[PDB]
């Protein structure tokens, strides 16, 4: 039994209250409030349309991923990542691809900075897709379950689906679940193919075990991997530790 597999049945035992306090303890987040009511009054820019436009930014910021060219998002929901790299220098395109329908998220339009080489489609089940020639590879796609083999089945599929997406491309895939022991075997053999190393976010909240592939890295994975369960195990023996609250992203307005 891996160490994650242990957090996993910690987690699964927690009532909704200890799950609650559990879920932010020690975290960082972006404080939504200002967003929030700017994109329940319409307004179209400025605003990101969820926690993502932030969560990738920080990986971006470290170099981790470098968006460039035409940018493929996959599992793109409100488009929080498509907006955020629309604004970026290097970036030409960015095709935005979500299912959509009951139980997903519709795509947003936005009036944010770079809107204009921003295509969000909804309708659109990355699983029946033929891959495209794309020079960044963005993968947000992976559906928690409380059953880790139902976990490990959806982050295969997503490891395989985009793997011929991925020639000589930079790209930012979520691993949803990165401790069963097939995923670190795909993982493994992956990183060998194609480099880059498993980053776990520190905006990602304490009730997911989620880590990102990114292309700028290097590492061993298993280590990263069991660091993040000895740090998940360890915020379940104390008192919620208040997360650190940060300002959110300002996507700005305008074409590019
Ligand atoms: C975690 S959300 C992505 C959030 C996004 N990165 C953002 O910044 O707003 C993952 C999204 O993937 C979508 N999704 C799940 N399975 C999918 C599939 N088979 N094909 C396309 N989209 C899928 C979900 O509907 C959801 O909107
Ligand atoms: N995204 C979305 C689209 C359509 C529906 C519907 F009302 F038809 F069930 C629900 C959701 N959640």
């Amino acid at each position: 039994e891996t160490l994650g597999e242990k957090w996993k049945k910690k987690l699964n035992q927690l009532s909704r209250k200890e799950f609650d306090l559990y879920k932010k303890s020690g975290i960082t987040e972006v404080d939504r409030t200002e967003a929030k009511e700017g994109l329940k009054r319409g307004e179209t820019t400025h605003h990101a349309v969820s926690r993502g436009s932030a969560k990738l930014q920080w990986f971006v910021e470290r170099n981790m991923v470098i968006p460039e060219g035409r940018v493929i998002d996959l599992g793109c929901g409100r488009g929080g990542w498509s907006y955020y790299c629309a604004g970026l220098k290097k970036v030409t395109e960015v095709r935005g691809y979500t299912k959509g329908g009951p139980g997903h998220e519709e795509p947003v339009p936005m009036s944010t900075y770079g809107w204009n080489i921003v295509k969000l489609m909804s309708g659109k089940d990355v699983f029946y897709l033929p891959p495209e020639k794309c020079d960044t590879l963005l993968c947000d796609i992976g559906e928690s379950s409380p059953s880790p083999t139902v976990e490990e089945s959806r982050t295969i599929r997503v490891l395989k689906m985009v793997e011929p997406w991925l020639k000589n491309n930079q790209f930012c895939i979520k691993v949803l679940n990165p401790y069963m022991p097939t995923v670190i075997e795909h993982l493994e053999r992956l990183q060998r193919k194609h480099g880059g190393m498993l980053v776990r976010n520190p905006l990602s909240r304490n009730s997911t075990h989620e880590m990102y592939w990114i292309s700028n890295g290097t590492g061993n994975i298993v280590s990263s991997v069991n660091m993040v369960s000895r740090l998940l195990l360890n915020r379940f023996t104390m008192t919620h530790r208040r997360p650190t609250i940060e300002k959110d992203v300002d996507l700005g307005a305008g074409t590019r």
